[PDB]
């Protein structure tokens, strides 16, 4: 163990922190398991906010992809910032009073442990595939959004394997189940990744645009403007297919298709110099600037209820 917000923490440490951060803030945090990974790890979810009746929520997950360590770190950073500024910073104070932040620290816990124990560049889950020795399904290719129709491979040996079927992975099915069971309160979906420095919105499984395309563009545009204030970090934004690439089975598209109108995929630092191996020395600056974008989007969603 040995948790730090300016260092990448292994799963043993992250799970301990989830337990500790909750015990330390009973007034603002409630911890919950929403399923288990292929290998027996508990998929924790933290409900951040001042408890109240029938509050709306914003759902944020991190750790979809094992090697994207900066995203895991961001979920942790966010949790601390939320509790230390509550009551001192008016926006965060109003956010926690009005809505609940569902923060899922790590979805792909199994693959995360693998980047720590054997392969730093692992991406997919660690599940078994019939008829092959090849391990893993790409979790952001396993959702029911034009599933496996483009930008996904049907071969288990490929890094973008779409799974045997949609929600084949316990992790994705568990995330999907949760979102389906709380659809009523969940107003926005935020999924944290790296790298590329981008804010994306639906659709990636198709070149069609969402109904609120222009609204999402204005918002993604405003958010990137916020993030840039701190250290001049430049992000690009736009619909997935044209901004990054057509890829089916993404959770952002899926959530949008559930009715969640504000759905964004965040690609954090770098642009490629360090890529997935972003120095721990950049954790704070990265998390700081990203906080401004997330809070910007939260304030918009909130003031649009
Ligand atoms: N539906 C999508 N494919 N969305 C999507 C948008 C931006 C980045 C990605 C990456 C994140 S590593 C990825 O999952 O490969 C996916
Ligand atoms: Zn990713």
């Amino acid at each position: 163990t040995g948790h730090s917000y300016e260092k990448y923490n292994n799963w043993e440490t992250i799970e301990a922190w989830t337990k500790q951060v909750t015990s330390e803030n009973p007034d603002l945090i409630s911890r919950t398991a929403i399923g288990t990974t292929f290998l027996g790890n508990n998929i924790y979810l933290l409900k951040v906010g001042k408890p109240g009746p029938n509050k709306p929520a914003i759902f944020m997950d991190c750790g979809f992809h094992a090697r994207e360590w900066i995203s895991h770190a961001f979920c942790q950073w966010f949790v601390r910032e939320a509790v230390l500024t509550y009551g001192y910073e008016s926006h965060m104070t109003e956010f926690l009073n009005k809505l609940d932040f569902y923060v899922l620290p790590v979805l792909n816990i199994d693959g995360y442990i693998y980047t720590w124990t054997k392969n730093r560049m692992w991406r997919k889950t660690r599940s078994t595939n019939a008829g092959t020795t090849c391990i893993g399904t790409d979790p952001n290719r396993n959702f029911d959004a034009g599933w496996c129709t483009t930008g996904a491979s049907t071969d288990p040996c490929d890094e973008t394997y779409c799974g045997s079927a949609a929600e084949s992975e316990k992790e994705t099915k568990a995330l999907a189940d949760f979102i389906r069971n709380n659809l009523s309160s969940i107003k926005a979906y935020l999924t944290i990744h790296s790298y590329s420095q981008m804010i994306l919105y639906p659709y990636s499984y198709d070149y069609k645009l969402p109904e609120n395309n222009a609204e999402l563009n204005n918002l993604a545009k405003a958010a990137v403007k916020e993030l840039a204030t701190l250290y001049g970090t430049k992000y690009t934004y736009g619909p997935g297919a044209t901004t990054i690439y057509p890829a089916a089975g993404g959770s952002d598209d899926w959530a949008y298709d559930q009715g969640i109108k504000y759905s964004f995929t965040f690609e954090l630092r770098d642009k490629g110099r360090y890529g997935f191996i972003l120095p721990e020395s950049q954790i704070q600056a990265t998390c700081e600037e990203t906080m401004l974008a997330i809070k910007y989007v939260t304030n918009y969603v909130l003031g649009h209820l």
